[PDB]
């Protein structure tokens, strides 16, 4: 068997927003990578704009099944603990799926009002670790210039700012990634343990 | 007197790019906006990719020498409080500049070989703040675990990263920065206060 034509072209999707982005990638182009006439693109996407968004929310559900099996398992870690080791476990998954990765980054060139209806509907399932994280802060001694809510903002920025950073500068480069993997790691461990003493007693 | 043809093509540039982004913006539109023949544009610039790239290194020259008077007169603070002072200024000159503000977090939309040329001409007028940071970071006491070398990673990526996020967050909304201000720089002294923290002995 071979993927269904609708996977065929949320595969050639992924693949060419990730190599040129929203507004250079051609639907033709894309009908061609995935072996589909032209026709085809309309009759299961409408657009561009749906494929798009319809392509980001099917990458996205794969990471947040990933994430919730992870959650469901390191629920009873130190937050700092269980951070590190989420983001050693993204780090991994980027370098094993870099078109998916080179994908999502692509989230900042597109339209204001795709970007919109994007963050709207995966608000509910990006909740689920904002949610967690404070919760797990109410269990944290912290300084009395330090509100949660800023200790929970400092966290999510670092944790989602990281991401961003690394998946801009490996573009393209998944065997660099790789050769700096334990690298960043380490970094990633000793910046961690800034924040925790930082924000705590 | 009004402005050279030159300045009035990168004024509408700036507009135009921050309002639609690179790849959406036409050269006819900011002509148009300008008040100049559709050829002008072609006899000053060349093509889109010189004009944004003038308009880059336009605004860049203005802000990197707001940055030399600030360096030249608080070269002597401690450089967390040099950081947050310079944090807060920026804010005002965005909140002061929304058309500057929204057309530099443009870069990321950009080919990626467009982006790499503006990075490589601006990477000698970045690296006087970053040197500078380098230098302070030898007069500080810092913790057996932290390298001044991740020391000068955190603080750089705080301070790019910080600048990033609030020009992404307040596009096109210039009243809700000045309305949000002084809470943004009240976050900011804390968590600078938490990595000075998490940083030192």
């Amino acid at each position: 068997h071979m993927l269904s034509k609708r996977d065929a072209i949320l595969k050639a999707a992924v693949e060419v927003f990730g190599k040129k982005g929203y507004d250079r990638a051609t639907t033709d182009e894309i009908a061609e990578k995935a072996g589909v006439a032209k026709g085809l693109i309309f009759h299961y996407f409408k657009n561009k704009e749906e494929l798009y968004y319809q392509a980001y929310m099917s990458v996205t559900e794969k990471l947040q099944k990933e994430f919730e099996n992870f959650l469901m398992k390191n629920r009873n870690r130190d937050i700092f603990d269980f951070m590190e080791r989420w983001i050693e476990k993204k780090l991994e998954y980027s370098a094993s799926h870099p078109e998916e990765a080179d994908f999502l980054i692509t989230l900042v060139s597109v339209d204001e009002g795709l970007r919109k209806r994007i963050l709207l509907d995966l608000e509910k399932s990006q909740r689920v670790f904002f949610d967690f994280v404070r919760e797990k802060l109410k269990d944290l001694d912290l300084a009395e210039d330090v509100t949660e809510e800023i200790a929970l903002k400092f966290l999510m920025w670092f944790f989602s700012g990281f991401e961003e950073v690394y998946l801009r500068t490996y573009q393209g480069k998944p065997e660099l990634l790789k050769r700096d993997m334990n690298t960043l790691v380490e970094e990633v461990k000793v910046m961690l343990r800034i924040l925790k003493k930082g924000m705590t007693k």
